[PDB]
């Protein structure tokens, strides 16, 4: 009954997957913890099993990673960059099958599964150049006969805890950067995407082994909250990068603070699109559709709040309802499918709870609101009008395709309403007005980490730093000088005289 | 009875000080909380009194600072830099009397009191240029017809809690940089340096008033742990910069993380000098003396551990104990004095307690270890030989002039011994060996924030970022790109097509 | 009789000027060359005299400057910054009287004279901060046990040749930056602005001498083409910064290239404003007025071409003609005057010849075109319609207030017409269209060094690099990383193993 | 059978797409109506194959096609330009052994160095892919309310690239990779004696562009000599001219470009010194000096030509160097583990003999070498001369041959001055353990060169740094740090949005 044992899913064997897989890698493969079965959300059928990390496995892995670090930190950064280059190429070779796995086990559509792998490929290619650039200034000392230099060094072991919804790319952004920065990594992915974590780790492990390097440079310990908490409490984990809910992230951040560790937190979002009266509606409508319903509303950057100027509110709502009706639903790996399932049955329950709460708080479901009558975790993408901007349910992140729509009149009030929530990840305005655009980007504009114009809330690329403010946690990944979070600065005065 | 009422201390009135002073400034002066008297630690005489902040005063001041922010954040950064330029000149004008107040109330020697004010003047002058530079890159988007820009904006209200020992410079580094970055400030200084906080605030207030700017841009709420905890818990304080003990700093860090605020933590040190066999002993001996006994051992960067190669250990210790015997003791503001009192009686008790625990743990006091028989809080600067490098008292920061001396033989072990403690502020080696120097600066070298060569642990200048790692808390102040901690990054994609 | 000998000009003596002044400074004052008398362009009266540099003076000065460099280059950059801070304050003390001298000898209105001095003060203030920043990265070597550092060192002697029209500020930009970068300076200003060059040099000389530094760090050799040519040919002049005509600059550039020196060329402009149909005309008209007629048309950044969309051409021209008629003409020291004389009688002749050439080429003088019947070098500010955009006289820089007006229809053609001239200094569009703005800033936009939107061609500030492309010569001054032009880069690999 | 390409043992040449006669113009189309040149193997003086160079008409057509191509290329986002450069890196990777071998065959340097050049190009390509997501300027805080201030960088347009014989792949590669990601189109004129290498490289690039449906004139080739080079130097359509070559020609090129207010990037001659202090590790100094002086048969721009040795250690170092020189394996440069090949031309051999005689006239003593080797091809003995004054005319002159001039010194100040007294300013190296001396060398009273090295010879450089020299070396930089800015135009842009 396991999908991996069915002829049609034989392609899973191309990723080295079998009926039961080792979920611990530290140079050797193992797993003496609980065996987990993951399921395909499109049909609720079991795919395969992963043997998770026991406490002893965790302990052994940390020690081995730290031993490997002594070798790795001695390799020149440009040479570490060559390893990351080879990782990029290894990912390229497995792009279709790895993206197909993301669609199968996570449930996003194929083009996005593949796109996710491509993101990891792209950050590897970026990191190769960065590996010849990272460092600080040599500064002019006020003291005669002295040099003053800013040095950057690896922090050591970078733990990486990742969410279900970007089961490849988030790890990738962290890995590529942490690696070139001279750190070793320990990955604990989402339990419900354990096969993806295993598959990615196999690809990287082959590269490390082919280059005669210790595998524990990119260690894996599959597990749940138990392993995650161990990481958060472990003084040997010098930086903990955590991508996940604000509720869990808060606790991770506190645990890391308690031990004077470093954390990089990438937490929840409650992202707004705002359409002004001068907006190009031919642009607004598809943008909002994609931002709200893409990945079945399971992106951290998903649009969950849509503010529309009173003058165009009804036309936009009507056009969006028509667009929602045209959405092609089906198995996420099938041709021309744009809409797949929610990742879990619990997510379906949370969706229904949110819809009922929206109604009690005074909103009207104008499209959707129900579970679809078909196998898997499918729900109707949903549009709610009539809530106050400050409705409790609108201020909460429900990780499901529910879009709350609000009217507004003026720019000052709607910027404030963008900013009034506790989340601070992404935000977008649609307008042609030059001044309004630069005000949006300025100190009285959006308070979010991602501040977009005429592109929706999921608009981001490798070259920029990615993350948010407020309850989104403050960390940054990927581009700009995000790398500095994975290194320790020293200010060094050398008296040579 | 109060020093300010004696003709010889009439100069205090040049700083706007009176017998009883208001300790709250927000545009207006007040203070409804407890009245504190501060004392001269050289003679234990009372200087004057300060009316501290009640809860109502704090609430009033936060609200006024937040209102002022709306005005201040709209002022172009270069024009903010002009205000900072004027602050610099205003401090210049009062450098001698302000330096004298620092010597009187805090107890450091006049040249260091004056030097502290000069540090604030210097960071103001640096910040004037920086106000025309702060920002991020315009990056090449992968999307045709799109711009990608990294913007930086003020965080809002910067709370600044400072320690007794640098009662002007630490505030100054935070103020000058926070200001040019478009933030408003709220200062809560050490209670035992309340007159200094008031004096500095008077100087800045006049500049803001003369420029028709709201005074709450540089607010003051004198108080103790009550006010400081309020600040740590206040969601209205967007960034809390805290300089102080690790113990307190840990709790402040936790309170800020609980509310998803930002913290900048500048905590304790336990700084090592390491003298290799090829060291210039004519440089090591006076460097170690200054690093260990300067400010009566009350710098966060004070040398508390001295590792000496076995071949030269006895010669250095003997030469150092001769040097200690020559130190000139007196009132810290008096001519040619090099050594003043400890800041409080409690510090004397802690000094005595450490000296005795050092003995319980097996150390030998080879110079000092006694209180001095004279008015004020004077202790003998102390050298302890014989302890194991891992003696619990050597691993503890005792904020007094006790120098623990250790033998070593090889480089790798002594680098490990630098690094074994929980603190990570400053470190220094004295050697001529080129390879050893670059190894010290590299990934297997010092783990500290300040990594020095042939200059002691007290060596730093405004052009570099200042701060530590591990239990020192990770924050940076002053130079390089420390300004980024006082601002929020956004990554902005503009579809202009 | 000399104006300086009349009682109402006694304020000239506040600048230390006398009836005959030494025009050579190198630590000592002299000048054995020809004695020049300078004249006020508002009335053609002689002001005072300056003893210029002979060949022997020049030779002695270059030798003394290179000797001074030995000392200066050994002073830490931040301490050089301290000298520059003091120069800025010394300029502040004399801002009104120096500004008055600029109005008298050069002929621009008083607010611009004072503004010019303020520009030098402001670049000094900027440079103080930059003196703690200048340098390059420490880079990650691909070689184990090697360091890789980019160092920057002074070039040595920076010769600075300046134009008549910004007789303080151009020198200032070069001086402040060159100085903090560890260079010594040799100034030859415009002979018709000799008193200004002397006055500025007296201010700097006092700072250097007060600080017991050799005065040849900021040397002065007043003279004409002879001294300028010597500088261009002198291998001891490591960098020659030349601000002036394209014609002269081309020859300076070739002379410097022949000897493998460095040049920084800041040459002519032919700057266009373009007004699109969506422009705010209440903004276009006053911006075009200021940009065209400010400084009597004698800025390098003066608007000389105005392209107006066909829909709005006649209205814009009608509004400009009206605005020109309200210009207040007179003595540039009269506080209500907005328009003074051209700098020389030759300039009047060139103006007249350009006006008559414009007519011969088919243009219509719609406003002005005549020499004014009054004392001094006054001409009417002039507007010419009806020429083709590629009319010969329109492609020529005539350094006088003549604005050539053209119609256009589409964006692509008008961007091409901005770009078709040989000059490449400044450019401006007036529009509200977001896409057009970004395209203007992009690879198919303006080809100039200054690319402005909704602000005219004279829009620039010290934080940015200033200069142009094409026949404007390529050099940059003032902000961003313009400082690198005044230093030599080295790429340094250190094998420490 | 006369041509090496028609002999069976060199059939590997065809793996590069080379034939008996090859088109030496590429602009999307291949051609060449100019003079046919035959290039020769310096190891055996045999002709390899032929290349049809550019006529004036070819040049004109190619510049026009390049400028049309620029309109398309500059509109492609920089990261997508980066992706093309990535693919160029991979295409070079595929041909690395055979293109390296052609470098050894046509140019004459040993195989590890020919392979090494191709690897350098691969490596700068990989660097440029990251850089393509990074290039740009700051957004600055305007002093004006309601205004933005932005520093923008845009392509200059057409970058002409003239290269020398001695790095016939790597120098083009550094310029190409960077120019391309910066949105420029390129026009290459390589050394005539390395025409086959230019053709082979251009075939690799052409295939990548054409496979990606891009116009090939993005990376155009016009093989030729001084006539084509001069045209480029005079052409207003060539926005930046990057010239690598002799100081004598580079001066003229720089003057032509300046005359027309174009931009030049000049990478000219060197006269590079190694200085060994009394405290130097001799076990390091000797092999370093050997590699730096004799590597590439003395035909690197960064070749060590002057060796200053402290009086106390001079005789020992010279003796050890003479011993090491006698142990070098000589052979055909494309054979693995041969360490010493021929000079590039018969003319270069004659100039070597002339320089040795000049050294003797000026009072020097040849303590090793000085003669031609008794073997086929342009082989000369690597040569050590002692006894000259540091200011000897022939020591101040760049002779592109393996002649090392050795000098004694006593004091640091004097020997730093002697490093600096020549007109060239490319590379320099000291060997010492003294911390202060090392930082003084790096400081304002130290080396005046563009490359300033410590305990590694004069040929020590890597792609992450900017590469180039000062003084008569011409001032240009290639490869790393912010060298890219020379391939772009800066604009300072004020936007009033209020
Ligand atoms: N790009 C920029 O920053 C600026 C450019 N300019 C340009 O300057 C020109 C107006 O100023 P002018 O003083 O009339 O220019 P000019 O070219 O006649 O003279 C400029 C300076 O060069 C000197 N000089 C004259 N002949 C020389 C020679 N053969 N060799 C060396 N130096 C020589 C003059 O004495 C003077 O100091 C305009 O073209 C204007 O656009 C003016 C200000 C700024
Ligand atoms: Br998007
Ligand atoms: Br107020
Ligand atoms: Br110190
Ligand atoms: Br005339
Ligand atoms: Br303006
Ligand atoms: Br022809
Ligand atoms: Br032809
Ligand atoms: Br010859
Ligand atoms: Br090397
Ligand atoms: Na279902
Ligand atoms: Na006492
Ligand atoms: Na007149
Ligand atoms: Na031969």
């Amino acid at each position: 009954t396991l999908l991996i044992n069915q002829p049609q899913y034989a392609w899973l064997k191309e990723l080295g997957l079998r009926e039961e897989n080792e979920g611990v890698y530290n140079g050797s493969w193992g797993g003496r913890g609980e065996v987990i079965t993951t399921y395909c959300p499109a049909n609720n059928e079991p795919i395969a099993r992963v043997r998770q990390a026991s406490v002893a496995d965790y302990e052994e892995t940390v020690k081995k990673a730290r031993e490997a670090w002594k070798i790795w930190a001695d390799i020149p950064a440009p040479k570490r960059g060559e390893i990351v280059r080879q990782i990029g190429d290894a990912l390229r070779e497995k792009i279709q099958v790895l993206g197909s796995l993301v669609s199968l086990e996570m449930g996003k559509i194929l083009v996005e599964g593949v796109g996710e792998v491509q993101e990891y490929v792209d950050i590897c290619d970026y990191a190769v150049g960065l590996s010849r650039m990272i460092g600080g200034p040599i500064l002019p000392s006020e003291r005669s006969g002295h040099a003053l230099i800013e040095q950057w060094n690896p922090v050591g072991l970078v733990g990486i805890i990742t969410a279900f919804n970007f089961p490849v790319a988030v790890y990738g952004w962290n890995n590529a950067i942490a690696m070139i920065c001279g750190n070793v990594c320990l990955w604990k992915g989402a339990p419900t995407t354990s096969l993806i974590s295993v598959a990615v780790t196999k690809i990287i492990a082959k590269v490390l082994e082919d280059n005669k390097l210790p595998g524990a440079i990119c260690s894996l310990t599959c597990g749940g909250a138990d392993i995650g908490t161990a990481m958060a409490k472990d003084e040997r984990v010098n930086l903990l990068s955590f991508t996940g809910s604000t509720q869990v992230g808060k606790q991770v951040g506190l645990m890391v603070q308690e031990r004077f560790g470093r954390s990089l937190l990438e937490l929840g979002g409650n992202n707004a699109i705002i359409a002004f009266e001068d907006a190009d509606l031919s642009l607004v409508v598809p943008s909002a559709l994609f931002a709200a319903v893409g990945t079945a509303g399971q992106r951290c950057t998903t649009a969950r709040r849509l503010f529309i100027h009173e003058s165009i509110h009804d036309e936009v709502v009507n056009r969006l309802k028509k667009a929602y009706a045209q959405i092609r639903v089906g198995n996420p790996w099938d041709p021309n499918v744009l809409y797949g399932p929610l990742h879990t049955k619990q997510a379906v329950s949370m969706f229904l709870g949110a819809v009922e709460e929206a109604k009690k708080e005074g909103g009207t479901v104008v499209y959707g609101g129900k579970v679809m009558d078909r196998p898997g975790n499918y729900v109707e993408p949903t549009i709610v009008t009539g809530l106050g901007h400050d409705a409790s349910i609108a201020h909460t992140e429900t990780f499901a395709p529910i879009l709350y729509v609000f009217k507004f009149q003026n720019e000052e009030e709607v910027f404030a309403w963008n900013n009034e929530v506790k989340q601070g990840l992404s935000s977008s305005i649609f307008t042609k007005d030059l001044g309004r655009i630069f005000r949006w980007l300025g100190p009285k504009g959006s308070d979010c980490g991602i501040v977009n114009v005429n592109i929706p809330t999921s608009g981001a690329e490798i070259g920029g730093a990615f993350g948010g403010e407020k309850h989104t946690g403050g960390g940054r990944e990927s581009g700009s000088d995000a790398w500095k979070q994975y290194m320790r600065r020293s200010t060094c005065t050398i008296n040579y005289s």
